[PDB]
């Protein structure tokens, strides 16, 4: 599977982004995808999940509420809705999947190594007004 990234840009504190990640083959109901973000100088590191066959979602700390993860309904994809956006928030996102191991917790699948399988990244600037 190859993983398919929209833009990002410059936003301004307090908007909202929704961000796409669109899978080559179809969704398996083993694959979870996942966001990741590389902070300015610091490792990529776990925004949240979404189990496909479920739709169980799993998220950081740090996003929790504001960052919410859904299947596409008409799409072989996510959406990743980033909201009341603060210039901490300004990173590279990554979309990444996997295909959970039986007896894994999808949930569990928040580290890199996780993922086999990687987006290109979407740039994220977010400034004050
Ligand atoms: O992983 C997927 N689909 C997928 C769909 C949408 C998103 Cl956002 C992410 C992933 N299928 C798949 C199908 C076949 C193979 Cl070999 C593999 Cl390795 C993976
Ligand atoms: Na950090």
């Amino acid at each position: 599977v190859k993983l398919q990234q929209s833009g990002g840009g410059m936003v301004q504190t307090g908007d909202s982004l929704r961000l796409s990640c669109v899978g080559s083959r179809r969704a398996l109901s083993s694959t979870i995808v996942g966001w990741f973000r590389q902070i300015p100088g610091k490792e990529r590191e776990f925004v949240g999940g979404i189990a496909w066959s479920s739709s169980d979602t799993w998220y950081a700390d740090s996003v929790k509420g504001r960052f919410t993860i859904s299947k596409d309904d008409a799409a072989n994809g996510v959406h990743l809705q980033m909201s009341s956006l603060k210039p901490e928030d300004t990173a590279v996102y990554y979309c990444a999947s996997a295909l959970r191991r039986p007896g894994s917790d999808a949930s569990d699948y928040t580290r890199i190594p996780d993922y086999p399988y990687w987006g290109q990244g979407t740039q994220v600037t977010v400034s004050s007004h």
